[PDB]
């Protein structure tokens, strides 16, 4: 018999979502590791509780049926963790203050869990259920959270919960608005796609909703992050929740390894062929780098960075042909035992903030006042393609597609070059010492 013995409960109600425990289009067949085999399929994030009065005219789209059976239900009171056939719910109202706030007020123990499939969660800020969907097998506004085989262990160290957790596994995040112009990331095994810390949305670690998030996801394989539309198509669906169309945490994002297929491109959108600047840029397989730090609240108060670090990474540049192809940097420099390498920091200050030394100081002066950046250190690159062209390439490319990129953040911008060996490929390049100003 199809004992239907659940329903809707007591429970913090959020203001945007209401909490209510439904086991819907289910046979619950129920029949100290004290298992009930059982169906949970159906838990649904209707939510929109808080506005127009809960919107009673209007119930959100975004809502789960059949979203996992979980059947399994291992373990029970005393770490209760649970080997289960639900991976997860999307909320796809705001995953910045609404959802972050339902879920730290539900948080307010260490359980683990290990999931089946990895649910395409699609919280954009029927989707959400096609998320649902994919909990039951677990162009543009396709942000997806999908590790096909889910290796996900929930720490939830609840001991203010410091929780945690280790996937090995990624996503593939196509980030766009509410021309394959988002970014593609692929990574895919636990080394592979090591994805690590992914929310935390507790008082403890930092005191949105206060995550703190050191989402320093360490991986060492390809993990290609094949296309990669815009960098600033990153900064305002960030900050604010999205403003594209069709067309007190501190998120510290670091990333090390020694290979990781990537593409960087730069960012030239409307609101701030394709985009002008560097066509064809690609650092492919160099270091995986582009490690970020970022905040939620708009304008940030405190500035953001960008850096980069690379031993000779084989980044063909422009590509005919790369016009520089590795950074090449055999530079010791300290009395210690020191090998130099290339960097490309990032600086932004939010808008409407508040010669040895006449040359230094003057672009000094003008690198404290930031609406856009770009810094490189080239220790001894000075490194050219076999196919390049330093008197027609450089000159086509990197002097026409350099400044009309929309520069414009929250155009006061700087740039640095600094070289200790130049090369002009093709030819007196003699370069010691040089440097290029902007």
């Amino acid at each position: 018999d199809t004992v239907v013995r659940v329903e809707h409960s007591p429970g913090d109600g959020e203001r945007g979502v209401a909490v209510e425990v439904r086991v819907q289009r289910l046979e619950y067949c129920d029949e100290a590791f004290l298992h009930k085999l059982l169906q949970l399929a159906g838990v649904r994030l209707h939510y929109e509780e808080l506005p127009a009065q809960e919107e009673p005219p209007e119930p959100p789209l975004q809502i789960g049926s059949c979203s996992g059976y979980m059947e399994l239900m291992v373990k029970l009171k005393q770490k209760l963790e649970v080997a289960g056939q639900l991976g997860s719910l999307h909320l796809l109202l705001t995953p910045r203050q609404l959802q972050q706030l339902q879920e730290l007020l539900s948080a307010v123990d260490s359980l683990l869990k290990m999931t089946l499939g990895g649910v395409t969660l699609t919280l954009l800020q029927l989707a959400t259920h096609f998320f649902t969907e994919f909990d039951a097998t677990k162009p543009c506004s396709h942000v997806r959270l999908t590790g096909t085989a889910v290796q996900l262990s929930w720490e939830l160290r609840t001991g203010r919960r410091t929780t945690s957790m280790e996937v090995h596994f990624g996503q593939l995040e196509v980030l766009e608005c509410l021309e394959y112009t988002e970014i593609l990331t692929f990574p895919g095994t636990r080394p592979c796609a090591h994805l690590r810390h992914t929310q935390i949305l507790r008082r403890v670690p930092k005191s949105a909703c206060h995550c703190h998030s050191e989402l320093a996801l360490d991986l060492a394989n390809f993990q290609a992050d094949v296309e990669l539309g815009a960098l600033d198509r990153l900064a305002a669906l960030l900050r604010l929740a999205t403003v594209p169309a069709e067309p007190e945490q501190q998120t510290v994002f670091r990333l090390s390894a020694p290979r990781a297929t990537l593409r960087l491109r730069f960012p030239i959108a409307d609101l701030r062929g394709q985009a002008v600047r560097a066509e064809q840029l690609r650092l492919e397989l160099s270091e995986p780098q582009f490690r970020s730090e970022l905040s939620s609240g708009p304008g940030p108060p405190v500035p953001t960075h960008l850096e980069l670090t690379c031993s000779d990474l084989h980044g063909i540049y422009e590509d005919p042909v790369p016009c520089l192809r590795v950074s090449k940097a055999l530079d010791p420099k300290s009395t210690g035992r020191k090998y130099f390498l290339p960097q490309v920091v990032v600086t932004v200050n939010p808008q409407s903030s508040s010669d040895p030394e006449e040359m230094r100081t003057f672009q000094s002066r003008t690198l404290a006042l930031s609406r856009c950046s770009l810094e490189v250190i080239l220790p001894s690159v000075h490194i050219f393609l076999p196919s390049k062209e330093v008197y027609e390439s450089i000159y086509n490319r990197i002097n026409n597609d350099l400044l009309m990129w929309e520069p414009a953040d929250l155009s006061t911008f700087s740039t640095l070059v600094t070289v200790l060996k130049g090369r002009i490929t093709a030819l007196v390049l003699d370069m010691e010492h040089g440097t290029l100003f902007s």
